[PDB]
RNA sequence: AGAGGAAGUAGGUCUCCGUAGGUGAACCUGCGGAG
């Protein structure tokens, strides 16, 4: 019998008030904002330090910043990963005009850039300051990866959206 | 002005916060800061 507690950001409270995981993995929760601590106790009916992790890992998802619908998205496929990449990893320049001309290279006006990548590479990222969190299978995320290291190497985003749709392509297509 | 003659050229998204206004709890807008 195991039990495991995790913090929580201040961001995503009223959200972590919002709704079922006992009923998901049978698997007994208390919850505690104010110290923001979430418990995940395994009860007899509770078998698999397997559920106990992809609890957990589903829950510092959610709180890492993605919803309900992808986050039980990742609860269902064992396969799909999650990953945080800050930007103050490997770095061009030394330059601290780094955050803010990246991130505004990165999103673009109204997400387009980050939204076409979703489209693309079929992944699912959240973007806040010097972290990006990522989700989905790791292939795709490495696409996402190289796509993203090479914008802020400062690469033009049709070029780079173009050499990523391709790649996708090619890695989508079986033989 | 005149018909003739004769030639040549053809790129800050999401969340949160602090603001000001809006129709007020909430909520929207805009500004300024953090993830």
């Amino acid at each position: 019998i195991e039990t495991r507690k995790i913090p929580i950001p201040p961001h995503r409270m009223s959200a972590l008030k919002a709704n079922p995981l006992v009923d998901h993995c049978k698997l007994q929760v208390r919850m505690n904002i104010k110290e923001k601590r979430v418990e995940l106790r395994s009860s007899k009916y509770t078998v698999s330090n397997e559920a106990l992790q992809m609890g957990a890992d589903f829950v510092s998802a959610f709180a890492m910043g993605f919803d309900i619908d992808d986050a039980i998205a990742l609860l269902r496929l064992d396969s799909l990963y999650i990953q945080s990449f800050d930007i103050k990893d490997v770095r061009q320049t030394l330059g601290p005009d780094a955050l803010s001309r990246a991130i505004g290279r990165i999103a673009g006006k109204d997400g387009k850039t980050k939204f076409a990548i979703e489209n693309a590479t079929k992944t699912r990222i959240v973007l806040a300051g010097s972290k990006v969190h990522i989700l989905g299978a790791f292939e795709n995320i490495g696409m996402a990866r190289e796509s993203i290291v090479s914008l802020v190497l400062g690469a033009q985003p049709g070029k780079v959206y173009n050499n990523l749709r391709i790649i996708a392509s090619r890695m989508k297509e079986r033989w």
